């Protein structure tokens, strides 16, 4: 599909077998997911953003499906207060910025 | 052009006579530069990201070229991490997300 920049980005995924909505966002490196009470082995990580950093868990290998499109990959999941689609994941869906 | 996400999306913006590196972002809704000198009047702002809030001056109707093409609207200026060309001007140089 091609989506327009009016509003946000956002589009349904299933994660850890829930429906979220999350922003397609092409200035983020990572995969950010709302906290979560999920399984699986994870790591510390720590996230700079405008306003400083958040604390996150970073999950490897976990499975996305994104607007109906697979993908599977690192996923960081904590406190931030929008659902976030990475270029980590972006690129395993095929999309690109055009103009 | 049609850019894909393996990299950063940086490109090479033109913004009161000054060349900077800045990140094409669909999950900003607002452009937000790094601390500069920008002439005219402002008036104070505040936005959050993921980490917390900043505080941004707010310039309107700022001239700026965006890897050749030519917006004119509002550009937030702060301590951000990464210059970021948000919607507010991706809708003016006619860019779209496609997969
Ligand atoms: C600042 C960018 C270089 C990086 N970010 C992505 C960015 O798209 C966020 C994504 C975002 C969106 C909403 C809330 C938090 C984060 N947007 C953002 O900060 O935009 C601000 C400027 O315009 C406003 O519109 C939305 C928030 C404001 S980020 O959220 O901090 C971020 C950083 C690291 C990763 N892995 C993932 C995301």
């Amino acid at each position: 599909p091609q989506i327009t920049l009016w509003k946000r980005p956002l589009v349904t995924i299933r994660i850890c077998g829930q429906l979220k909505e999350a922003l397609l966002d092409t200035g983020a490196d990572d995969t950010v997911i709302e906290e979560m009470n999920c399984p699986g082995k994870w790591k510390p990580k720590m996230i700079g953003g405008i306003g400083g950093f958040i604390k996150v868990r970073q999950y490897d290998q976990i499975i996305i499906e994104i607007a109906g499109h697979k993908a599977i990959g690192t996923v960081l999941v904590g406190p931030t207060p929008v659902n976030i689609i990475g270029r980590n994941l972006l690129t395993q869906i095929g999309a690109t910025l055009n103009f």
